[PDB]
């Protein structure tokens, strides 16, 4: 019944809670990105997300609850990260729109955090971007329904060790993992499965300890029989990322949540000292 509001143009995602599609407003030709997801509590929170308004958060239009679905309707964006990152694959995205592309989705995620809202599932497959240079935090995260498998490139290490309180610091994780491989052309930590990559972080970042993560030795999902790598050092992770990159990424991959540097924080780096806003070249 719904569905005759708007017309079907093309299949855009098997997002992680159902189907994406680019869709035109039958009556207001409105050209909106409808999701569908197959089924009160979350009709409540999901209601208030129609609040959380920031030009980085791509715009929650509409909640529809209606025979056994939930549809949730969003401005249109024309593309992904992960499209533009693979599109740019031979030649990098330049490190002005790395920059710009940044410090945009730190100003995001500082909205969100200011109102205690976490994203949960940040990957460059949620980060839209339209021809203006603008980048935008969609489909916030609170198998896929195609049996696709969830990245698990993207998560913290306190979510891998079994943490049950997420905090805001999950998201700056995320972050800093698609900063890394936006600079380098590969995923960080490409693991295929929770102790792969658990163990990817580690054999990078050095196995945490009581010494940098107080606590990690108590944490649900720890074991002391993970082998013991030393650290590597960040001009080998992300070159050839200048000095104050390579700063900014060391505090946004901090072990210890609490010692991860904020989004408020981390728009205050003197890495965005000479941040702009390019113009992407985007092929619609
Ligand atoms: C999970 C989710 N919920 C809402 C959206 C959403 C919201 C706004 N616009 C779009 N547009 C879009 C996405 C991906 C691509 S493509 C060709 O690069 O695959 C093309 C256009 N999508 N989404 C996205 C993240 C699917």
């Amino acid at each position: 019944e719904f569905m005759e509001n708007f017309q079907k143009v093309e299949k855009i995602g098997e997002g992680t809670y159902g189907v994406v599609y680019k869709a035109r407003n039958k009556l207001t030709g409105e050209v909106v990105a409808l999701k569908k997801i197959r089924l009160s509590t979350a009709i409540r929170e999901i209601s208030l997300l129609k609040e959380l308004n920031h030009p980085n958060i791509v715009k929650l239009l509409d909640v529809i609850h209606t025979e056994n679905k939930l549809y949730l309707v969003f401005e249109f964006l024309h593309q992904d990260l992960k499209k533009f990152m693979d599109a740019s694959a031979l030649t990098g995205i330049p490190l002005p729109l790395i920059k710009s592309y940044l410090f945009q989705l730190l100003q995001g995620l500082a909205f969100c955090h200011s109102h205690r809202v976490l994203h949960r599932d940040l990957k460059p497959q949620n980060l839209l971007i339209n021809t203006e240079g603008a980048i935008k935090l969609a489909d916030f995260g609170l198998r896929t329904y195609t049996h696709e498998v969830v990245t698990l490139w993207y998560r913290a290490p306190e979510i891998l060790l079994g943490c049950k309180y997420y905090s805001t610091a999950v998201d700056i994780w995320s972050l800093g993992c698609i900063f890394a491989e936006m600079v380098t052309r590969r995923a960080l930590f490409p693991g295929d499965s929770e102790i792969d990559q658990l163990f990817r972080i580690f054999r990078t970042l050095g196995t945490p300890d009581e010494v940098v993560w107080p606590g990690v030795t108590s944490m649900p999902d720890y074991k002391p029989s993970f082998p013991k790598w030393a650290r590597q050092d960040f001009s080998k992770v992300v070159p050839p990322l200048d000095e104050d990159g390579r700063s900014l990424l060391s505090q946004m991959l901090h072990y210890d949540p609490n010692k991860r540097i904020s989004a408020k924080a981390a728009l205050a780096h003197p890495f965005f000292q000479d941040v702009t806003k390019p113009v992407p070249h985007l092929r619609l």
